[PDB]
């Protein structure tokens, strides 16, 4: 089997991408944030505290003839940005782009933190990291991909995120028309539960490539590119007037600037992030200070190849017995 679904930016900055997902019988379609940095499929629901729902579409398990309470199971998650959610668990039928999994754990939120409530465009998350990170207790549950894997034509999914435009998530096949050149594959460590890999270096603009190992994670659920402070300083030094602002929370730059590109290495191959992709717009409405899309990871504990980086590439998440990642230009 295969599936193919379009993923759409939630706003004009590509802050996140939403993909429609069919849950239950008859289908309830919710727009979920596909997140290769986590491993829970959780949704706003009829059980979510009413004051914490503000415009999201909810899953109502009592209206699904295939929903079953997973007795005794609870979940609770905290994300790298400080947000969180928790609740109980149903199993139900879940379909993405024509690919159907029966018995998928659907984690129903009883509580969500304010950042989720305040974003009416995201109805929940669909985790695509390794199932070892799933938070369901006392019986850990499998991701949608893990459940689908055995049925897929090939045990892979691909992320093709657009710049200021829709893109595609495919399951079970590589669309050879979706990229240019060849795909370069690179080793993955699953020891922390992430799609963790080592970039071979970077360049700023037209500058020379610096060969250096940068370990990090491919994370579709993080907006920006978070890299070591040395690398980030080298980038922003090429933008007149750019500076790190403790009060804003990162590097800012004059909105009048033209940003240089940023290149990262995948083996001997190179992925170029155009300068435009690094502009996240005014820090507040009407400001001439703009927020940068490359930020320091120093306070995180891990480097993160988020959407800024991934949307410059066609990305293969190869879930074979020994997983690997592939990157192609497009």
């Amino acid at each position: 089997s295969t599936g193919s679904a379009t993923t759409t930016p939630i706003d004009s900055l590509d802050d996140a991408y939403i993909t429609p997902v069919q849950i239950g019988t008859p289908a309830q379609t919710l727009n979920l944030d596909f997140d290769t940095g986590s491993s829970d499929l959780w949704v706003f629901s009829s059980e979510t505290t009413a004051s914490e729902v503000d415009g999201q579409t909810i899953y109502t398990p009592s209206k699904s003839t295939t929903a079953k309470l997973l007795s005794g199971a609870t979940w609770s998650i905290s994300y790298g940005d400080g947000s969180s959610s928790s609740g109980d668990v149903y199993t139900d039928t879940v379909s993405v782009g024509g690919l159907t999994v029966t018995g998928q754990a659907v984690e129903s939120a009883k509580k969500v933190s304010s950042s989720f409530t305040e974003d009416s465009t995201i109805d929940g998350l669909l985790g695509l990291a390794f199932s070892t990170l799933n938070t369901v207790s006392p019986t850990q549950q499998k991701t949608f991909f893990d459940n689908a894997k055995a049925s897929l034509d090939s045990p892979v999914f691909t992320a093709d995120l657009g710049y200021h435009a829709p893109g595609t998530y495919n399951f079970g096949f590589i669309d050879t028309t979706a990229y240019t050149g060849s795909i370069t594959y690179t080793a993955v460590s699953t020891k922390q539960g992430f799609w963790e890999w080592t970039s071979t270096g970077y360049a700023v603009g037209s500058g020379t490539f610096k060969s250096t190992s940068i370990d990090g994670i491919a994370d579709t659920g993080t907006t920006l590119l978070y890299l070591p402070a040395t690398v980030v300083s080298a980038y922003w030094a090429q933008v007149s007037g750019a500076k790190s602002s403790s009060s804003v929370g990162g590097y800012v730059f004059p909105c009048s600037a033209t940003l240089p590109s940023f290149t990262f290495g995948v083996g001997s191959a190179r992925i170029v992030i155009p300068g435009d992709y690094i502009d996240f717009g005014p820090i507040s409405t009407g400001s001439s200070s703009c927020f940068g899309g490359i930020q320091s990871s120093a306070g995180i504990g891990i480097n993160i190849f988020g959407d800024v980086a991934l949307k410059a590439a066609f990305v293969v998440f190869n879930g074979a017995t020994t997983p690997t990642l592939g990157f192609a230009s497009k």
